[PDB]
């Protein structure tokens, strides 16, 4: 018996194209591009020639497959994309089994209860030293696999440590004062409390509402005002602002002003309701999703890579042209990428041992009661990881990307495997060089990129990173946003209304009734490079215009300043792009004599206004729990617990347990292991274009190798010698 | 019957046999065929076509009809060229034009004998019907008429002739202009060099045994208000000379601290500069591959099987909702104009013209074969003629299509440069996308149309990207590439003695090689007309300010919007941080706001970034352009202001540029306005450098500010 191809092949995910003309079908998915002809005995995989006991079968237009067909072409062996790991990673990510075991581990210590739920469940950190080792001399690790299970009981956080090859309950510590991060069943929690909630159906209604049912509430994290905001600092509070469900699809359209309940999460109640002017919910319809749009017409546009792709990934480990590196997910952070080696000549070179977002900030500027506390601790208070958006295959990444599946924890301590949850894709780039010599034959070449793509939406924003390995030792790290604008309502129709000038003295009048309050995208990204080797030191190179004193019609000359960062605290700066910072290797050098380094730049460029700091007054508290929005480019000491620029836990935070305290002491950046951390960010101010859903606005930081080569990097392997 | 083979890659398509299928598919720019052998039809960009004569397989070779390519490319189904029945007003001179235009002034009682053409180009009809032939298909009722820009010796006459009526209208001697360095200046500066006895002896004490092997370099020497030691009424080139050793690339071989001045109507050297003897660097450092052998790669195509989503008429470009005319000039290449953005059924005006302006590239080492170092790209040397021609898949993606231009020779002979100009789509990720938790994603690709040119002068190789979103936002890009121009030194390494010395202006990137610290600094022009002539800049500043709402917090983020009046105003630093707009005040969009464009000269580069001018304010060269040291120029709309440094920068002794054209500081207040975004490097180098440079790019953008009333790219309301 037979099933019919189309459906099937749709079904798993591959794209099927019949040519008519040539009696073929072309069927693409991932690393897998195959054609085979009707009745053909023979199928091609990757230009291979793969027998079949059962041709497809075209019947009265239709084509039907044997029910073994997707297994017997897909998994036949001859896609070499991925590969099976031999010797597991030391940072491969905890499995489903062992994410199974920490949690019966902690299920069965005496102190362990019912109604804990867990945060984060992830592999701990085994040491830096041994996995590069590992790495590069493939020396086993011999510590045992551990991992953190960071439990929420009730409101109160504890830590505890599973080793996971014995099997046993290595430390449980309770972690007082923290608040943990929000957890999808908050969620649920909040609406319900609302629905039962008689007053606040009663705050709805003398707001026009008429029917409470169609209330959509969202949670958002307090922050800390030092109790301003009159709540106390001990509880488990989340704050919710509330639109009104039209069916158009996009509730975030229809904002319900004015109107703030407070909700205590053990409690289970609201505690208060903070109500303003009564504003009119702007009704009109405004789906983003087409469904009152014509669809154009566009000829088809296609990347194929018909013998397979350059890279190959085996286990988590993607070995591309001369780069190697091990990608993993963590639930709070998304990504990390590990190890990363650049192979000269066959010596592989340190590059980056751990690499990954930071934290991110989403701070808002109006004063109002529905937005003042605004300031979204992202990643640490929603778990970006957990949150990551499946890729649409060929629309959020090319038609030529691999697209990796990746499993976390959930909240409740189950296995969640996220579809598509990581793009991988080689891209042209232009030329990666070219001289056209006059009157001889022209050189060029072409530039190709590694890309590493993950996307995670929190709420009504989407957030895009795109980790860039050029083939010339440079690496990109990208950031995209798009989604739907948090929304003002608002009296005003037309800046011709006489409300317009308040309206809009926060934001832009985006749309009739909705002004697009102005916020900022501040990303943190934490890069543990380590040039060459894991001893570097921080070098500044300013280019300078001095005074000429070489004789001559000139009276300036361009010369540099050249001088070395010593310690934290003055490697914690603002960045002008129109200086060089560089992470040098003072006991390496390249043939001419100079240290081997890396050009950081934490600004390479953005299509939305740059942030140039938090835009905060020096005594609002956001900018004091927080010290990560204000400066560009920071370099620590490493250290295995310091990762979020925010701090660990940063839900109500009463000060900064995050890059401001890791640099605190001041500790010495000479010759030592260092952490870079870039921060850059837009200034969002909203406009028409961007409602009722957003185009996608990008930031660029980059990573440049300088004077790490001894020559063009791409030049080519040498014929002689 | 013809070898398909051989006649397919004479014509320049691409050719791909599957043995599976049995199928040969063949791609030249908007053709995508597909033909079986002894097959009686073919499909072209997804229609069947009737062959008269089946393809057919001999000796396992394919033979076709002699007639094959004709019926199958030029069928009439590969859509992306149609034909042009009425030609737009800005379609470049012909080659009929330049010849018939040449004959005009050869005919004329004082064309002297050796005249050369530094220009010959069209002199358009005015601006307004110009837009009114676009808009309203109204015939412009004004002759062709082209400028004819000639070189008698070093003086330089400028005419203009009417090609209809076949007549000259105007002849006039420019007084104290010097002309750009054209072709021919090339060869008799390496011939005069090569009969200097004085040269070849100053070469000989360098290190030089053979004088045949020294390659000369024809610099302009900018102006030093005589402090150079030079004659301001003698055509000029200063030489820097270099040792050919065979390896194909002689700029790693500098003959350092040796300056020959030659005048040109002269012709002899006037002067030569010696400084310290540095020996010649001389290790072989190929840079196409003679040494090496790259490593091998799994294939990877673009391609559009169906043919493009653009159309070609003539030189009118329609993609999407962009409609646009597409130009080439001898000396900044090309020129978009008349862009509309078609707003669900009506054309609305984005921008008139725009092109590069003019761009620079200064060093910084007070040096003797450098001081004066201070290249006028186009302006100089003319960067349309140095067009580089786009090698197929690698200059431009493989979906690309390449076009021919045609432009006039310094002798006044039309001049064909094939593949001058690529233009392709590209998928440019999500457009936009929103993931509602628990409900079915919404995503659709953002396509953006590149219209790519390359440039290369000397060492140096310039490509421009003219980049148009589906969704209204203009972006212009401009990469760099090529040799780099180096300092001859004695250290090897940075433990030499004369190292520290060797690097004060510049980084050690070979052993005695050093990459001196310079800038490239593009400036272009772009005349937008937002939704209509009349404009205004307004700025937008985000700022911090006290709350005086209530609550807890202390401040709040707010915008200081005020109107930028004149142009003195107009001219400056560019804060990325900031909102710069040129807004429409007689039209606004449904929420009442300004229909505008946010101007962003800076949005980002792979270089340090040029914050200015790296010269003190008294430097020559910071006086003669003063459009290097500001990011944002706003001028009122003339005809004759299309440069940033100047008509004639060869020897400047003051701004005639962006300096002049603003000078009078007129009102920019519901007006004509013309942008000029200046953007640029500071090039420190590095051995990744040498002895060929990755592309660094630099990108700028402009984007649509409530010119629409929602996202542009939503589509059509069924
Ligand atoms: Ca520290
Ligand atoms: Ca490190
Ligand atoms: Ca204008
Ligand atoms: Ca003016
Ligand atoms: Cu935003
Ligand atoms: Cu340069």
């Amino acid at each position: 018996h037979m099933v019919p191809m189309d459906k099937t092949l749709k079904e798993f995910g591959a794209d099927v194209q019949w040519d008519d003309y040539a009696q073929l079908f072309t069927l693409i998915k991932d690393g897998a591009y195959v054609k085979v002809k009707p009745g053909a005995q023979t199928a091609i995989v990757n230009g291979q020639p793969l027998a079949l006991q059962v041709p497809v079968v075209m019947k009265d237009n239709k084509a039907w497959v044997s029910d073994t067909f997707i297994n017997d072409v897909f998994q036949s062996g001859l896609d070499q994309t991925f590969q099976v790991e031999k010797r597991p990673h030391p940072l491969n990510a905890l499995t489903a089994d062992e994410i199974k075991q920490a949690v019966e581990i902690v299920k069965a210590s005496a102190d362990f209860k019912p109604n804990t739920r867990f945060t984060e469940i992830s592999l701990l950190p085994p040491d830096k030293e041994a996995v590069w080792a590992f790495a590069l001399e493939n020396k086993p690790v011999d510590q045992p696999r551990k991992a953190d299970v960071i439990m929420l009981d009730g409101k109160h956080i504890i830590e505890a440590v599973v080793d996971l090859q014995n099997n046993k309950l290595l430390s449980w510590q309770p972690i007082k004062d923290a608040h943990g991060m929000v957890l999808l069943d908050d969620f649920a929690s909040v609406q319900n409390i609302i629905n039962n909630s008689e007053e606040f159906a009663a705050a709805v209604k003398k707001r026009g509402i008429t029917d409470a049912k169609k209330v959509i509430t969202t949670p958002l994290t307090v922050g800390y005002f030092d109790g301003k905001d009159g709540l106390k600092q001990d509880a488990r509070l989340l704050k919710v602002i509330s639109y009104l469900d039209v069916g158009d699809g996009n509730y975030w359209a229809h904002p319900i002003e004015n109107l703030v309940a407070v909700v205590d999460l053990e409690q289970k109640k609201i505690v208060k309701i903070e109500e303003g002017p009564v504003v009119p919910v702007p009704m009109t319809a405004r789906p983003f999703d087409g469904r009152d749009r014509v669809a154009p017409a566009v000829k088809p546009m296609q990347i194929i890579e018909p013998e397979g792709k350059n890279y190959t990934i085996t286990g988590d480990m993607i070995h591309w042209r001369n780069w190697d590196f091990h990608l993993s997910m963590n639930s709070r952070v998304g990504p990390m990428i590990s190890t990363v080696t650049y192979n000269d000549n066959g010596t592989k070179r340190k590059v980056m041992y751990e690499g990954s977002l930071g934290g991110m900030i989403v701070p808002y500027g109006d004063p109002d009661i529905g937005w003042y506390f605004k300031a979204y601790l992202e990643s640490g208070d929603y778990g970006m990881g957990t949150l990551t958006s499946p890729i649409a295959r060929g629309k959020d990444a090319p038609s030529n990307a691999v697209l990796l599946n990746e499993t976390i924890a959930d909240y409740t301590g189950v296995p969640m495997e996220i579809p598509r949850a990581i793009a991988v894709f080689e891209r042209y780039a232009g030329p990666e060089y070219k001289h056209q010599e006059m009157g001889q034959p022209n050189v060029s070449t072409e530039r190709r990129e590694l890309v590493v793509r993950w996307i995670s939406t929190v709420g009504n924003y989407d957030y895009i990173f795109d980790w860039i390995f050029h083939e010339n030792g440079t690496i990109g790290i990208d950031a995209g946003a798009t989604g739907i604008e948090a929304v003002k309502g608002v009296k005003a129709k037309t800046m011709h209304d006489e409300t317009a000038k308040d309206d809009t003295r926060y934001g832009t009048l985006i749309d009739h009734n909705i002004v697009g309050t102005t916020h900022q995208h501040i990303y943190n990204f934490r890069l543990d490079l380590d040039v060459d080797g894991e001893n570097n030191s921080l070098v500044a190179m300013d280019p300078v215009v001095k005074p000429n004193t070489a004789g001559g019609p000139r009276t300036s000359t361009m010369q540099v300043n050249q001088y070395n960062i010593g310690n934290e605290q003055d490697a914690a700066q603002k960045f002008d792009p129109g200086t060089i910072r560089l992470l040098s290797n003072p006991n390496k050098e390249n043939r001419m004599g100079n240290p081997v380094s890396y050009q950081i730049i934490p600004y390479a460029g953005g299509t939305h206004p740059v942030a140039k700091g938090a835009q905060f007054a020096p005594d609002e508290w956001i900018y004091h729990r927080l010290s990560f929005m204000d400066k560009q480019l920071w370099v620590t000491r490493y250290h295995p617990g310091e990762r979020f620029p925010e701090g660990k836990y940063p839900n109500r935070s009463t000060h900064d347990t995050g890059l401001g305290q890791y640099s605190k002491d001041n500790e010495s950046l000479d010759n030592t292991d260092a952490v870079v951390w870039m921060t850059t960010g837009t200034t969002h101010v909203a406009r028409a274009e961007e409602w009722p859903i957003m185009p996608t606005e990008w930031v660029h930081t980059l990573l440049k190798p300088w004077n790490f080569f001894d020559e063009t990097p791409t030049l080519g392997a040498l014929k002689k010698d």
